[PDB]
């Protein structure tokens, strides 16, 4: 499939929304190639909306599966390795495709010198920085 | 099962605030499957709501099992670094499901050139 | 026991206090389990805030006993990896239990352009960002 | 094939935003080599535009090779390291491909001594 | 050994202020256990003084033993895990037994978009 | 060669731009060595402009070329190890030649207490700071 | 050796500032031992003083061993293991050492919202934070 | 050799300019040892910016180094981690060598709340 096809888009968001990843989705009978996909999403404003939706959704799929390869993975020492690097990839991905939800939390407590009142200084510029 | 029902969706978030992962309860005969849920929450503010407090609950459990995870790893090397991938997993985890208390903790001294006051020119 | 126990409640305190963790607490002789504990903790508030004081006590008996499990390690690689696992996961326990005190510590001196002041250039909003 | 065509650099830019790297595009008949796509771009402001959008859509497709690197790794240590090596030299890139989109995300809560307010005194 | 005592304090102090730590000191005769120690300094502020000045002293041995635990290392694969396993848990420590002292140095430049004034624009 | 030779080090900044090291550059026939081309730099305004443009074209050159290294490595343990040490050095060395291009990038979302607006206290100085 | 003895600690100062660890320093024949050397700091402000000074030179000589250490490890999994935490060691020590010189060094280029301006929005205290 | 003699100084940043280490420098007959060299530096601030300046310079010839330590390593396990080592210790010295050249880089892109503006209340 080349042209642009509404029921095919459809059901590339269904798939990605459970948590399968596009190349993976691609392989399935009759669906587009992966090249094919993006030139969907670059003229379509319909479907990069829903494919917006389904990142979003495909996200919170991933985040119960990393638990599950974790906690199923073969213990021995290439399959741990394989394993690591599944979840390391898809924790990496996340926080990209929901920053807000996903990204790192960090709270930083701001104190100044000696544990005091943080010390400002201000001064006339020195040079031309404007 | 896949018409919103309360009650049903009050009955996963006591199952996940006792420490039952999503997975899991989903299994379960009568639940909604995964995808089910999740537009669910999408579609309805306040199973949203009841939904997060019920992660943060199951955080707090799992914050527990980490310790066990690590203190009862099996001594042989792909136990152990089984182990530790669960544990990892877990505490990425931990920081997104409750930022606020498991989130990483940093206190930053702030001090300017050579430990005098900040500079600053404005324009 | 399901209902709330205060003398129960008070004994989970003391053990937790000690640096026990609370699964390794609640499988001891007649003690509830941790969903139970969980429950009271959600509806007594005398127990949340002494749970509170013990979690304090913990990561202060804790702070000990990251060095003796590190310097008692058995020799040999897995060994060595549980240690270090045991000792990472304390460790990231321990900023979350007293973040103000066992939270990580960092001195930042903030300087600017080359060295000299921090250039700051203000300027009228030229975006509806309010 | 030295002197600065459009076409061609339209042409490279399509081949780009359809996956393809600039290395194996550089090798069929008729293209440039690498140091000459340079050239230009430097020389050249409309084209360092239309590539740099290009690189943007290269990213999208590199994103979803990830998955695939890693979820087709040879469950044998070399082979896992090898696979480890390409995703992590491929995140590293698309954060410099699309900063925006790709890099790396961080949500801090600013306060202050004791969880108080931040405390600032100025000269 | 459970009632609070100065003077016993006093002898817990300089036993740590010598570089002993509170493990070993709690398990000498008379001495009161480690949770009876932690209980007093939360009931009196005035221990709590003089025990994190002892603390801090107690880091200042602390940072010379790494040298020691790092140069004197066995050369076999596990021993030199072991070995890194003590250092690092020191390092981790001592940022907190004297934050000022021993937390992570950090200078940085602040510049703003090119390396030009940094841009802020205020409602 | 000791004295400046500017088509010498015409050719040192078109083998540069191309994505060659230094170091390997200046193992070509008739190629001055490293202390030289050093010395070159130091005392020649014109060489060090182009060389600076150079080293932006170098980077750019790089960065295709760890794609190639990390995806044709040997999967040997050791040459596994040499590939990533090979491209953990590109990568590091590219942020310093072109910083703005190739440095780290991170997005801060600022928030307050709980959540909520970031909380300021401004004081009058209480030491000598100034 | 329990007395404060000035020749002493003269002869403490100049071992430590050509980079000798104190404990290393403690072992030689006729030294005092770590705690008494700690115990004299306490009490003398002379030593105090000269410490310091010698604290930072020993820094300087670090700075260099480190390249030797490195260079010069036995090409074996353990030894080059154990160069390693050597290294480590005193880069870590280094910074705490003299901060100034030796701690991290970053530069952070700070834009705003798309790559433009940063935004601030100032409001009225909305809750009793001072 | 032990009296501050410039000169000597000035062949000792000349050697230092052209990428010798001091160690090396000041295994030369006649000239300092270590120590002295630093003594010098301290006692004379004519010789500490001289002294900085070769220091850039040398960092300048070890940044190209470390290329041909990564690209020649020798394929073996214990090697290949010895040239690691060799880099990583190069590449931290350079950042305390020339700070502002070879420093740590980022590019942060500062927002508020749900990438709205920053919201900032003061008393």
């Amino acid at each position: 499939p080349s042209d642009y096809m509404p029921e095919v888009a459809d059901d590339i968001c269904s798939l990605l929304s459970s948590g399968e990843s596009l190349l993976k989705v691609c392989k399935r009978p009759g669906m587009p190639d992966k090249s094919t996909v993006f030139r969907w999403l670059a003229k379509h404003e319909d479907f990069r909306d829903k494919y917006a939706k389904a990142t979003e959704a495909r996200a919170d799929s991933i985040f119960e599966e990393i638990f599950e390869i974790a906690d199923n993975a073969i213990p021995d020492a290439a399959e741990v390795a394989k394993a690591r690097l599944r979840v390391d990839t898809r924790k990496w991905a996340l926080a990209r495709m929901n920053p807000r939800k996903y990204g790192d939390k960090v709270t930083n407590e701001l104190v100044g010198k000696d544990g005091g009142a943080i010390q400002i200084e201000t001064s006339p510029m020195s040079t031309l920085f404007g």
